[PDB]
DNA sequence: TCAGAACATGATGTTCTCA
DNA sequence: CTGAGAACATCATGTTCTG
């Protein structure tokens, strides 16, 4: 589907797997960046175009769990 | 040291009945921000998310739930 | 075809008015 | 010594523009 993170409309393959423009940043933002990234539910958000700016933890742990990789050094 | 009165709302150290309740200065913009502009926020979860000093930024639509169920209020004239 | 500058903003806290 | 509302100054995500 559209992002196989975020449900929204994909840009097309982005650090491996299809997502939207923003997931794209998220994902790079949220790798090299220093964080504490702390989900309120139980590891288990659902992640839409809407619900997404919600909880960071999860929406990265999907940019992780569906392969979207930055790829060593 | 520094702990005068957890929010209410979230937990942090409040500061002084705000619309209502105690509720930090952060809480206080928050619920008189969550009224005036449009919104309809959305939950990430199961409707029962911790709104703790730091995850508190994680739903707004609990949040706000929270200040609705402290009885938050602008009270009126 | 996809990266990331880069320009949009957005959302949020913490003051600092004042009465 | 209140308890509100600017208006700051701060982040955080989203969009277009660039190779
Ligand atoms: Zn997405
Ligand atoms: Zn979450
Ligand atoms: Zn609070
Ligand atoms: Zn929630």
């Amino acid at each position: 589907r559209p992002c196989l993170v975020c449900s929204d409309e994909a840009s097309g393959c982005h650090y491996g797997v299809l997502t939207c423009g923003s997931c794209k940043v998220f994902f790079k933002r949220a790798v090299e960046g220093q964080h504490n990234y702390l989900c309120a539910g139980r590891n288990d958000c659902i992640i839409d175009k809407i619900r997404r700016k919600n909880c960071p933890a999860c929406r990265y742990r999907k940019c992780l769990q569906a392969g979207m990789n930055l790829e060593a050094r």
